[PDB]
DNA sequence: CCGACCGCGCATCAGC
DNA sequence: GCTGATGCGC
DNA sequence: GTCGG
């Protein structure tokens, strides 16, 4: 937490941009600004030295300095205050409830989580089950029920299929003590980018009673919930069914983090590249054996995936 | 100063 | 009933 | 909000 403090600041500061303002670049502005602080090595000691960094500019830096300064932000307070502001902010925070529907609940006086308790009929499924599972969804998973989570999916796949290969990814294999939620990638040889397999993953994991609920699904990504047999916080889960040959590309996306794939594909943009979940082209798919690979035609040295936590 | 700022899967519902 | 426009999220 | 054109 070298300089939390700011970090802290950035990120509350693009959250309100975000689920508020819902100017998103600015969001990605001020992630970007957090980012490159929180791998800087030294202490902030001003708005001037924070000025140095790529992403951190003149009014960023006002900033740290009023926040080096008063211990806060005016900004901040200001917005914590705001009953419509906070109200939005916290709506945002149930799975399913983007901007658009935290404003528009709130107003027509829809602004506690009790408020959408007495008002189930006004969510759709998605936000429903977000309500359902508010508390738990915000609990962190410690990797040791990740590592027996990982357990109860890879041979729950097995049992389907002894061709399929499920890749645990995310936070998870960037090697973090905890994670958000579990990421799955999986792949079968019988699918590739040349021509109900994840239908079948989807079934079989219900049936022991590990998926709880569905939030999306469709014949390539899959997202709802689950849970270690007995009790324990039911859990957030994404399956991401990927063309074998496209592995690589795949789990390079999928291991992130979100903030490294941003900065990767457009640093892609400038070596003449476009990067997705499937392919990196120029333009034709370029061959791909390995994730770094993709570091290589791109002039930027390779990066073990616990050094891609941006 | 202006304005581009990664890439994509699934669900919902206003407006026919 | 249908389907883009839009929303939400990875 | 930022930075490069
Ligand atoms: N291109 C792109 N990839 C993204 C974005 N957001 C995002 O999470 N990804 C990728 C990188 C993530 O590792 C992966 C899974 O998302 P996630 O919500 O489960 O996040 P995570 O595993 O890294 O972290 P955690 O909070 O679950 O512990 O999706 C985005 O906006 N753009
Ligand atoms: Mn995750
Ligand atoms: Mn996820
Ligand atoms: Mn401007
Ligand atoms: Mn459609
Ligand atoms: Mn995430
Ligand atoms: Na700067
Ligand atoms: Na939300």
């Amino acid at each position: 937490t070298l300089n939390g403090g700011i970090t802290d600041m950035l990120t509350e500061l693009a959250n309100f941009e975000k689920n508020v303002s819902q100017a998103i670049h600015k969001y990605n502005a001020y992630r970007k600004a957090a980012s490159v602080i929180a791998k800087y090595p030294h202490k902030i000691k001003s708005g001037a030295e924070a000025k140095k960094l790529p992403g951190v500019g003149t009014k960023i830096a006002e900033k740290i300095d009023e926040f080096l300064a008063t211990g806060k932000l005016r900004k901040l307070e200001k917005i914590r205050q705001d009953d419509t502001s906070s109200s939005i902010n916290f709506l945002t925070r149930v799975s399913g409830i983007g901007p658009s529907a935290a404003r528009k609940f709130v107003d027509e006086g829809i602004k506690t989580l009790e408020d959408l308790r007495k008002n189930e009929d006004k969510l759709n499924h998605h936000q429903r089950i977000g309500l359902k599972y508010f508390g738990d969804f915000e609990k962190r998973i410690p990797r040791e029920e990740m590592l027996q989570m990982q357990d109860i999916v890879l041979n729950e796949v097995k049992k389907v299929d002894s061709e399929y290969i499920a890749t645990v990814c995310g936070s998870f294999r960037r090697g973090a003590e905890s994670s958000g939620d579990m990421d799955v990638l999986l792949t079968h040889p019988s699918f590739t980018s040349e021509s109900k397999l994840l239908h079948q993953v989807v079934e079989q994991l219900q049936k022991v009673h590990f998926i709880t609920d569905t939030l999306s699904k469709g014949e390539t990504k899959f997202m709802g919930v689950c849970q270690l047999p007995s009790e324990y916080p039911h859990r957030r889960i994404d399956i991401r069914l990927i063309p074998k040959d496209q592995y690589y590309c795949g789990v390079l996306y999928f291991t992130g983090s979100d903030i490294f794939n941003k900065n990767m594909r457009a640093h892609a943009l400038e070596k003449g590249f476009t990067i997705n979940e499937y392919t990196i082209r120029p333009g034709e798919p370029l061959p791909v054996d390995s994730e770094k690979d993709i570091f290589d035609y791109i002039q930027w040295k390779y990066r073990e995936p616990k050094d891609r936590s941006e």
